[PDB]
């Protein structure tokens, strides 16, 4: 069900992650630091319970969860969320609710690459990963 998506994804293309980060209200130097980072996207499971990491130069998360069950969350912006993540379609879709607000993360193979979509607002992220080794 998952597995396609297990294993090391590093950043290769992004569209629209300014726009994101600022409809989340993330501050304009966090933006710029984010704007030139490439990070690591690590996806583990250990039976049911999925681990999904993400690195880079300027932050660090860590998330596990059990698809289908709610748990919360401190986004790398330090939100704290709810959070659930179920697979839809193929995709891996991560729907974040705080204060009323959502934003959905949706991961999706396309090619061999893991294409990530995040939704906010009105604004539109495109990212893409390809596998590393
Ligand atoms: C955690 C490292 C990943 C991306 C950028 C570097 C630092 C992050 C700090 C602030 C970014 C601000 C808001 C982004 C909001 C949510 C994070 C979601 C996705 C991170 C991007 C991704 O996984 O490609």
């Amino acid at each position: 069900m998952v597995d396609a998506f297990l294993g090391t994804w590093k950043l290769v293309d992004s569209k629209n992650f300014d726009d994101y980060m600022k409809s989340l209200g993330v501050g304009f130097a966090t933006r710029q630091v984010a704007s030139m980072t490439k990070p690591t996207t690590i996806i583990e499971k250990n039976g049911d319970i999925l681990t999904l990491k993400t690195h880079s130069t300027f932050k660090n998360t860590e998330i596990s969860f059990k698809l289908g069950v709610e748990f919360d969350e401190t986004t790398a912006d330090d939100r704290k969320v709810k959070s659930i993540v179920t697979l839809d379609g193929g995709k891996l879709v991560h729907l974040q609710k705080w204060d009323g607000q959502e934003t959905t993360l949706v991961r999706e193979l396309i090619d061999g690459k893991l294409i990530l979509t995040l939704t906010h607002g009105t604004a539109v992220c495109t990212r893409t990963y390809e596998k590393e080794a």
